[PDB]
């Protein structure tokens, strides 16, 4: 007997100051966001969500940028009336990084918590800057984070689709989720876009203005060096993608940590093949 919650948020106060030089307490961002339960889960108490969103975050040794994402996501995420659970993807090891494998990781565990039929996959250090940029899904695959700082707050180019996005269940599992074997920086975001035109989709967006996004400055993570094959894995998506993704994923969780505000899955994903 809750009633649906109102199609848009009537919470929303639109645009927000971001900033990231100040030191977080995730102890104080815990008691300021008291009705966040155990493991980054929160759905409204006044109506019913039809956004059932786990949040993805690839992650290793980005424990400050986490902590920032974590005080400025969580209420607007709240604000937004999402039926929500917060999952970090840990990558165990300190061989090369795969952004897209722990990906997939987390759109398979998170499954297994609950009936989540919306997936956001949020870099770590991306921080929208209005909350009317909504972080669930839509009828298409949605681009988030369209208009960055570092790229002058517009798209890098029309066809990007890294950095923030969200997925349906159905869209995920249309296009046998991401692949596996892109290890090292870049291309795996081209190849996920050429996913979903193979796939008869296309992406929306919302506007420059409400799609405005800070990114943490950061150097180089070392263990994740541009990978040189990223130019041929993508001028072959159309043929690799029936066979790498879903439907060829494994890896070995090591540990799970409900924290107060996220869940975190420790998971072994290898090396390649
Ligand atoms: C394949 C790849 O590296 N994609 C990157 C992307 O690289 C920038 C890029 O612009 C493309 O349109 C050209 O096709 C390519 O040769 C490069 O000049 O940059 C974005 C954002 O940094 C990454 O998300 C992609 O992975
Ligand atoms: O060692 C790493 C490499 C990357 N990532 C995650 O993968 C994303 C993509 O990499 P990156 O930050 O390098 O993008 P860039 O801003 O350099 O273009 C990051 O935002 C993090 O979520 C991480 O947690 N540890
Ligand atoms: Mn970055």
């Amino acid at each position: 007997s809750l009633p649906a919650c109102p199609e848009e948020s009537p919470l929303l106060v639109g645009p927000m100051l971001i900033e990231f030089n100040m030191p977080v307490d995730l102890e104080l961002v815990a008691k300021q966001n008291p009705n966040v339960k155990m493991g980054g889960r929160y759905a409204p108490r006044d109506c019913v969500s039809p956004h059932k969103v786990a949040i993805i975050i690839p992650f290793r040794n980005r424990q400050e940028h986490l902590k920032y994402w974590l005080y400025y996501l969580h209420p607007v995420l709240q604000r937004q009336q999402l039926d929500y659970g917060i999952y970090v993807i840990n990558q165990a090891g300190d061989t090369i990084f795969n952004r897209a494998k722990l990906l997939n990781v987390g759109f398979q565990e998170a499954l297994k918590d609950y009936d989540y039929t919306c997936f956001v996959f949020s870099d770590v250090d991306l921080i929208p800057m209005n909350d009317h940029n909504a972080y669930r899904c839509f009828s298409q695959p949605r681009h988030i984070s369209v208009a960055m700082d570092k790229f002058g707050f517009s798209l890098p180019y029309v066809q990007y689709f890294g950095g923030v996005s969200a997925l349906s269940k159905q869209q995920f599992l249309t296009i046998n989720g991401f692949p596996n074997n892109y290890w090292g920086w870049g291309g795996e975001d081209d190849d996920i876009f050429n996913r979903l035109v193979f796939r008869g989709m296309s992406i929306s967006r919302p506007n420059a203005v409400v799609g405005t996004t800070r990114h943490i400055r950061h150097s180089r993570d070392k263990k994740n060096e541009p990978n040189p094959q990223r130019f041929d894995r993508i001028a072959h998506t159309k043929e690799t993608m029936l066979s790498d993704g879903l439907n060829s994923l494994t890896y070995q969780v090591l540990d799970v940590q409900r924290y107060p505000l996220y869940t975190q899955i420790t998971v072994d994903i290898g090396t390649p093949s």
